[PDB]
């Protein structure tokens, strides 16, 4: 029997790709996430976990019958290098364009961020994207039937988005939500509570929060699986319900809480 994947993985160990519900499966790494959501008319792509992990991702696609040239839209949680480190490589081998929000597009183009990431100074060099669509705050990606819907969720970074849409199993549908990471952390400059520095960002990192609680949901991933504890929920390890409705607001919640204890080290230190 497989051991499954542990909480502390490193973002390059390899998964075993495995369903989610219905048509969303998990093609990532044990440490990050990218999910493929598939139809007769063709897939989505969910991230893109690490620059290294182009042929993991692609492998694990292959693995379960289906076919990376039918992937017609490509979508990323943030523009950091673990989760959008091999989207170039991706865009090649589907074809596909990558949507983006407008606060990622230059980040693409040229496989760094600027000091608008909090991050700035731990970024590591990516790929560019050559083919971007700019996705609107509230846009719907569409494939086929499928249809993938944009929550700005900046905070994190600029440009992160969350993903929601439906999956079925028959009459059996739920609501994914495939939420951006919420933590507050940052290279050793950023102050979060410098809001001269960055009008108006901390605003929105407590109104994505907002945002996100309220979300309708059934089934909560984020692109680090451990923060929603996705290996307690489908895998070999899974002792929790993968359904919770009541997960995107204790995600939000307990990032809200992280947030606040951030901006009580900042008032600690000059
Ligand atoms: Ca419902
Ligand atoms: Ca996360
Ligand atoms: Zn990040
Ligand atoms: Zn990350």
């Amino acid at each position: 029997a497989s051991r499954g994947c542990a909480d502390d993985a490193g973002w390059n160990d390899p998964a075993m790709p495995l369903k989610v519900y219905g048509n969303t499966w998990y093609v990532g790494t044990c440490g990050i996430s990218a999910l493929l959501v598939t139809s007769d008319a063709g897939h989505i792509l969910v991230d893109a976990a690490t620059p290294q992990a182009g042929p993991q991702i692609l492998a694990n696609i292959r693995a379960l019958g289906f076919r990376p040239e039918d992937v017609r839209a490509i979508v990323f949680s943030h523009e950091h290098f673990d989760h959008a480190g091999s989207l170039a490589e991706l865009q090649k081998a589907t074809g596909a364009p990558v949507y983006a929000r407008a606060p990622a597009i230059d980040t693409l183009k040229r496989g760094l961020p600027d000091r608008t990431d909090p991050a700035f100074e731990v970024a590591e060099p990516v790929a560019p994207v050559a083919n971007i669509v700019t996705l609107a705050d509230d846009g719907v990606v569409s494939v086929g039937p499928l249809a993938l819907t944009a929550v700005a969720s900046p905070g994190h970074t600029p440009g992160g988005t969350s993903w929601t849409w439906r999956s079925c199993e028959g009459d059996d549908c739920r609501q994914m939500v495939y939420a951006d990471s919420l933590t507050a952390i940052s290279d050793d400059v950023f102050r979060y509570s410098d809001d001269a520095a960055h009008p108006g960002y901390l605003a929105a990192f407590r109104n994505t929060l907002a945002r996100v609680a309220a979300l309708d949901c059934d089934i909560l991933v984020t692109p680090h699986p451990s923060a929603s504890g996705l290996w307690n929920r489908i895998g070999p390890r899974a002792a929790a319900p993968l359904m919770d409705t009541t997960a995107c607001r204790r995600y939000a919640q307990g990032a809200r809480q992280r947030l606040e204890k951030r901006l009580a080290e900042e008032a600690a230190t000059s």
